[PDB]
């Protein structure tokens, strides 16, 4: 609520580079005929000069899994795709997904972090559990009306639960909302490390394939190649825990970069909370515009 205004002029002048120009959107994509949400065509349609640009790369940061984002977005390939916060990455123009989660990982944890959410869920009538290919999400559901601090109480018990269960594996659970989200530790944080590499460095996805161990590597080792292909990096989300990491970092690499950039949606009101965004704006539309100016 006290961030300065996100504006076309301060857009342009973060533009005011020679160079890449990489943009990174963290938003509620729905199909579906919360208020800060949009459908695949309206944000395509209302970004469609700013793609249309030759040194600039969009690309969504989703919580939805593959499969779903290929339908969403299997008529526009000029996005740029980061599926299940980070855990998969289809590069503009590619075909394929990369999986920077380890499927050994997956094999391993995943039926076991399902199996402990069910158990929950069965415990708590009204609540359910969706399980993804590398995130898990248990939600209140109907138990949050039917007795609102039983089901916070739940819900922090089975934080407690798989935080000192698995913590040692690099995985957490998080409150966000009224659901519990079990995911790889800064998995968001690497994805985005991981598309900047790619478009900085000019790398190809066979090279990032092969040598993914270094893009799940924690985010403290950060050596950056004689390259500065990419001179502007932006970052837009929401005010989450997850997307203040996200801010954090893409302000961080205004050592790497040069010119960086964050912005928060905002509303009323969430005015009070606090958040490392250096700029807001108050609604998904006045985002876009500003972005495709």
């Amino acid at each position: 609520g006290n961030l300065v205004p996100f504006t076309k002029n301060a857009f342009k002048d973060w533009c005011s580079v020679n160079g890449k120009r990489l943009i990174i959107l963290a938003l509620e994509i729905s199909s579906a005929v919360k208020v800060n949400v949009i459908d695949p065509s309206g944000l395509v349609r209302l970004l469609s000069d700013l793609v249309e640009s030759q040194d600039t790369f969009v690309y969504l940061l989703s919580y939805l899994q593959r499969s779903d984002l290929d339908i969403m977005f299997k008529r526009y390939p000029q996005i740029g795709l980061i599926a299940e916060n980070g855990n998969f990455v289809k590069l503009i123009g590619a075909k394929n997904w990369i999986s920077l989660a380890d499927k050994d990982e997956l094999n391993s944890w995943m039926p076991e972090i399902v199996k402990l959410v069910e158990s929950k869920v069965e415990r708590l009538p009204g609540s359910f559990c969706e399980a993804l290919d590398a995130t898990v999400r248990f939600h209140a559901g109907k138990s949050f009306s039917e007795d609102r601090e039983r089901s916070l109480d739940t819900m922090g018990e089975t934080i407690q639960h798989i935080n000192t269960l698995f913590e040692h594996n690099g995985v957490h659970a998080t409150l966000v909302r009224n659901s519990v989200i079990v995911q790889k530790d800064q998995i968001s944080l690497k994805a985005i490390r991981l598309v900047l590499s790619c478009h900085n460095s000019n790398l190809d996805q066979k090279y990032v394939v092969t040598h993914i161990n270094e893009f799940q590597q924690p985010m403290k080792d950060d050596i950056p190649s004689n390259d500065h292909e990419v001179a502007a990096v932006l970052y837009s989300g929401g005010l989450t825990s997850i997307d203040e990491a996200n801010y954090e970092y893409v302000n961080s690499l205004k050592k790497d970069i040069g010119n960086t950039l964050t912005v928060t949606l905002i509303s009323s009101s969430n005015e009070e909370t606090k958040t490392a965004a250096t700029y807001g704006v108050r609604g998904i539309n006045e985002l876009l515009c500003i972005l495709n100016s």
